């Protein structure tokens, strides 16, 4: 039964103008910028960009991969598909 989102959870994250994108709930490093209240730091695979999102835009990866996990022409998307499937918890800095 679902819990709240926690660092390390794998998701598809929805941003305006982008398809649902392979992503993870990031950790917040010591001394790093914290997200606004009720928002999570979302690390987008492939592009390696971060955005702050609420749960309305976060879809669990295992439940939605058959819907959202197909190749896409957008820059970084297919690289992101490889990352979320093959090394989702690695450091991509
Ligand atoms: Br959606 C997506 C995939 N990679 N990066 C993004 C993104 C776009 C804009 N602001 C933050 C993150």
């Amino acid at each position: 039964m679902p819990h709240a989102f926690k660092p390390g959870d794998l998701v598809f994250a929805k941003m305006k103008g982008y398809p649902h994108w392979p992503a993870r709930i990031d950790d917040i490093a010591d001394g790093a910028v914290k997200p606004p209240p009720n928002k999570y730091p979302i690390f987008f695979f492939g592009t390696h960009e971060t955005a702050f999102l609420g749960p309305k835009d976060l879809f669990p990866y295992d439940k939605c991969k058959d819907k959202y996990g197909k190749p896409n022409k957008r820059k970084g998307f297919n690289e992101g598909l490889w990352e979320i499937q093959n090394n989702p918890h690695a450091s991509y800095s």
